[PDB]
């Protein structure tokens, strides 16, 4: 199955190579299944728990960004 929970909030920027594979997958779905994850794991070189965390940390970032207010910044 899929599972991944984190306590405190950290700040880590994924690599340019790992993302390329992730960002590409995201488009399809924010929470990909194991199968689809097995493939990405090859490029991202991470574990189900690692990747799973990303999405939950990414898909959530894109949902907050672009705040109604006028804030011209990274995304």
């Amino acid at each position: 199955g899929s599972s991944g929970s984190s306590g405190p909030t950290k700040y880590k920027e994924r690599a340019p190579e790992q993302l390329r594979a992730l960002e590409s997958s995201f488009a399809q779905n924010p929470l990909p299944l194991d199968e689809e994850l097995d493939r990405l794991r090859s490029e991202t070189k991470m574990t189900r728990r690692e990747i799973d965390s990303w999405f939950s940390e990414r898909r959530k970032k894109v949902n907050a960004e672009e705040t109604k207010k006028s804030g011209p910044s990274s995304g």
